[PDB]
């Protein structure tokens, strides 16, 4: 049989909860915001490890997938960049002269985006109505980009997030949310059996970031199909208005119900 | 106070001991052996996480630090590439027409180097005398490159490794071993206190690789100064013949004693 590895860490010498994504983005920006400077490390709750280059968070508009390019060029009115990261999307809108605000729960991400020139509210999405300063919003356009629909989480979390966005939305507001329409890879079969034992929806993973001795919170993450997204929206304040594909990716337009 | 994060994994859904480095190198080679394809993730025994791009293991000679370039161009006779990885150094020697053998304990690394065209013995360094096939060696030149001296480990491990290399060495053989002469960064103070409590030498870390659900063995790793290396060699079959610096890096030439 296969031998489990056993965890790192001991009392006084172990990873601590904090803001590893902010640290990665800060290191990336400090080197010029290009590739081969800093790396995001994601750990799943079974310990599955995968990394990627953090330069993606600083990529200019011409390098974005078409679904993100479409969303940014259509943005109008008061824009909220939901989960802005290093601000690549909202920064493009600010350069174009629009009224843009980012929101992100990572203090370090917020600091990086602000340094690049984007106003950022530090808040969890579900804290938006409580944290939004008077005079900001209501918003005409919400950006949920960078597999943004995957950040919606489980149906319960998605409904609370969408409810929070509607609370700060202007009449007729839209969410421009992109996603991936891909089947679950076959090697995920064992992880999916674990999901079923725990009552968790098919296709979700529970993941966290790690960097140096810092660890982020567990959060739920998925690739949500356009049909899955339609089901999530039933009963919410939001109508699925259209779905636009670019190969594997899609851009969904959600409209606020009157 | 700061809150410890708590480990990932549960019975039946947790990381397993295996060959994560081989998996990373295989993914890198399968994409063309360039950057932005696959990433090495290193975890220290306190849980400290750092990643880097695995493309470095496929870099051509013109991209190597000068200390590695010097070593490879001086290699003569029967060469052993000690800890060959994806084989970048031995491959250059094989292309130049030399008799070269790699040795690596990662089966996947060995497979990658072999596919690129380098003969590789799968063995731990300390297993070289037992595993070396008759007719291979004795070796005139040993390459210990890519902060190779850092792989020597603690003094006890270093002495056993050097003893194993001498066992398969030709008369007058040399080890060409590179290293880093840098002070310990100040943020390592807490980790160094942990070393002292455990009787472990100043400047060492205990680290392992992680990739997907695989975890490598714990191994000891250090940046060994030229003076540290001289102390390690006292009593061994090896004399420190010369030290050549290129900025922060050095190339040490060790000569087999008669
Ligand atoms: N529940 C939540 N509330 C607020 N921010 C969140 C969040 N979940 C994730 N985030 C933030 O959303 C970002 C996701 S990374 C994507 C960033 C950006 N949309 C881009 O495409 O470049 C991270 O910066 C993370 O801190
Ligand atoms: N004790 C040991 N015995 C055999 N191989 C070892 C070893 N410790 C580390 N290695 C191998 O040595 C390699 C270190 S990475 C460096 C590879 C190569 N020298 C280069 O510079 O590109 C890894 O492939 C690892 O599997």
């Amino acid at each position: 049989g296969p031998v489990p590895a056993g965890a790192a860490g001991a009392p006084g010498h172990e990873p601590l909860l904090g803001d590893p994504f902010g640290a990665v983005l800060r290191r990336c920006l400090d080197g010029g915001g290009t590739r081969d400077l800093a790396f995001e490390v994601v750990e799943r709750d079974d310990g599955f490890i995968i990394a990627q280059d953090a330069g993606i968070y600083f990529a200019p508009p011409g390098e974005w997938p078409p679904t993100e390019q479409w969303a940014v060029e259509r943005a109008r009115g008061r824009v909220l960049d939901v989960g802005c990261g290093a601000g690549r999307h909202g920064l493009a809108l600010r350069e174009a002269g629009l009224d843009v605000l980012g929101v992100d729960s990572s203090p370090g991400a917020a600091e990086v985006a602000r340094e690049r020139g984007l106003d950022v509210l530090e808040a969890r999405f579900t804290e938006l109505p409580a944290r939004l300063p008077d005079g900001a919003g209501p918003f005409d356009t919400f950006l949920l980009l960078g597999n943004g629909t995957g950040l919606l989480g489980t149906p319960a979390q998605a409904r609370e997030t969408l409810g929070a966005l509607a609370e700060v939305a202007a009449p007729g507001a839209v969410i421009l949310g992109d996603g991936l329409d891909v089947p679950v890879p076959p090697d995920r079969a064992a992880y999916e059996r674990w999901n079923a034992e725990r009552g968790r929806p098919e296709g979700f993973v529970r993941i966290r970031l790690r960097d140096r001795l810092l660890v982020g919170e567990w959060f739920d993450y998925a690739m949500i199909s356009p049909d899955d997204l339609g089901r999530v929206l039933a009963g919410t304040r939001w109508d699925l208005a259209s779905v636009e594909r670019a190969g594997v990716r899609y851009l969904a337009t959600l409209r606020l119900r009157d």
